């Protein structure tokens, strides 16, 4: 009978006590697996009939199903002296490297499937896991977070690839299992961890097709606390004038990132809509993969870290710029590429953004 939910509580005041919130859910034979820190809500398991009675309880604002998100990136092509994947030059990160700016002391949370900390071309500084039976964030079960982390911060050294912001402080925030999928509640926990740990930048190369009140809250909270939040638009293509952008990219607080190829063409699979903000390379993106290798993937998942790393570049040159200034620079120096339904403000140009 039981399904997975998020139970949102009316704002002030009760509800705000921890114990009371347990009760409202207990006394409908519900079970609570987590009360969020920044969202006035709890992740709960519930059956059919408790729901209708929860919805009736005057202290409850909503009951929504705890949704599924997934990584927006796929394998495309699968020792070596260091090369620079094209995307990095496309967004003009090298110009920042040449002024000595590479993202140092910038804290970036990779909210994904984990990051392979043993990879020689990555440096992971910390993290946590919110996937209940896959508790080590340094074991990237699906290989996706490792690839995303390489675009952001692959070491500038003698091997493999180079990240947009190669000296950025990388954090693995595991919220997708082996299968490349996560409950919305695990993602929320991931984001909450990033807030409490003072990340400067959040990267989410993942998404789901359904909205969530608790999800909006927490992404809004992160941005409100001064964190730059980049989210992949999704890979669902177009569909007339209907927006196909995924959540949380769909929320205006996040920078929604779509995919262009090396010719600056909107990629095929690249979700479109008015919630699109900027574009970045997501076709044939070379990066780090677990077990010490490299490989190319396609996805708005691979475009997003370009933006996340760009933000880290900008912050390493301009440490007093807040997320709003970084976001503004990125969007308002972007390179116009066509209709904003399709391209947003266009291709990010970290060189121009960082002037
Ligand atoms: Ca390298």
């Amino acid at each position: 009978t039981e399904k997975k939910y998020i139970v949102g509580f009316k704002q002030t005041m009760s509800a705000m006590s921890s114990a009371k919130k347990k009760d409202v859910i207990s006394e409908k034979g519900g079970k609570v697996q987590k009360q969020f820190k920044y969202v006035n809500a709890a992740a709960a398991t519930l059956d059919e009939k408790a729901v209708k009675e929860l919805k009736k309880d005057p202290s409850v604002a909503y009951v929504e199903e705890d949704h599924i998100a997934h990584e927006y990136g796929k394998p495309s092509w699968l020792q070596p002296a260091q090369s620079v994947p094209y995307g990095i030059s496309q967004i003009k990160a090298p110009a920042l490297h040449s002024q000595g700016y590479t993202g140092s002391n910038v804290k970036v949370a990779v909210i994904d499937s984990g990051i392979d900390s043993s990879h020689p071309d990555l440096n992971v500084r910390g993290g946590a896991s919110f996937v209940p039976s896959e508790t080590n964030p340094y074991q990237d079960g699906s290989s996706h977070g490792t690839h995303v982390a390489g675009t952001i911060a692959a070491l500038n050294n003698s091997i493999g690839v180079l990240g947009v912001s190669p000296s950025a402080s990388l954090y693995a925030v595991k919220v997708l299992d082996s299968t490349g999928s996560g409950q919305y509640s695990w993602i929320i926990n991931g984001i909450e961890w990033a807030i409490s740990n003072n990340m400067d930048v959040i990267n989410m190369s993942l998404g789901g097709p359904t909205g969530s009140t608790a999800l909006k809250t927490v992404v809004d909270k992160a941005v409100s606390s001064g964190i730059v939040v980049a989210a992949a638009a999704g890979n669902e293509g177009s569909s007339g004038s209907t927006s196909t952008v995924g959540y949380p990219a769909k929320y205006p607080s996040t920078i929604a990132v779509g995919a262009v190829n090396s010719s600056n063409q909107r990629a095929s699979f690249s979700s479109a809509g008015s919630e699109l903000d900027v574009m970045a390379p997501g076709v044939s993106i070379q990066s780090t993969l677990p077990g010490g290798t490299y490989g190319a993937y396609n996805g708005t998942a691979m475009a997003t870290p370009h933006v996340a790393g760009a933000a880290a570049l900008i912050l390493s040159k301009h440490p007093t710029w807040t997320n709003a200034q970084v976001r503004d620079r990125l969007e308002s120096t972007a390179t116009y590429l066509g209709n904003s339904f399709y391209y947003g403000k266009g291709l990010i140009n970290v060189q121009a953004a960082a002037q």
